[PDB]
């Protein structure tokens, strides 16, 4: 439940570390949108694969991400993910994944900016 | 596509204010989430339509907040909406709305909260 889901998420994380982004479009649908940075999204596996294969070599000055709070709505088929991470300063995402027929829970919309992509 | 997302808040706005919840379910899907407030969620069609007689007096419509910003992420079968409500001071809010086979848009998380209830 929570917990898979946040698996799912670390899982994406490390595939991430690894720039092994082709076991990491595993965990995408095929129509996902992937925003990478306000005004400025990726649709499709592919278009999203680029994303990530170019904003792979980025860093912040002394920066230490940390794993925060975390809500899960839930509807049955799919589900909205609150996820908090902390700074040393916090960043609050709104991911949604929907549970296939398998069973695996896929990302379709990976926002890692959230209600701040408004304001 | 933002249109009438943006009619639909609305025509569930008002099918509150009427207090004809009769109508405003039709716009839920069967096995929805609804947040009533911080700690508190409503699933399902019977529970959410409880949940908006109850809080029919708790909290005083008529107060027409102003919309304002809305953004939203497609990602095929469903959509993430980032909706920005004005109170004069904003609220964003997070709708998660799925599209049937019928063509219709229904909403399946429906969080006025947005990520502001991780803090």
């Amino acid at each position: 439940m929570e917990q898979q889901l946040k698996d799912i998420i670390s899982a994406c994380d490390l595939a991430i570390q690894n720039e092994d982004f082709d076991t990491l479009m595993n965990y995408y649908s095929e129509d996902a949108v992937l925003v990478v940075k306000p005004g400025m999204i990726a649709r499709g596996k592919e278009e999203i694969k680029k994303a990530f294969i170019t904003i792979a070599n980025y860093f912040n000055h002394h920066i230490v991400p940390t794993q925060g709070k975390m809500i899960l709505l839930e509807a049955g088929d799919t589900v909205l993910v609150l996820s908090q991470t902390l700074l040393d300063m916090e960043r609050r995402a709104t991911y949604v994944f929907k549970k296939n027929a398998q069973g695996e829970w896929l990302c379709v919309i990976d926002n890692s900016y959230g209600t701040d992509l408004i304001g």
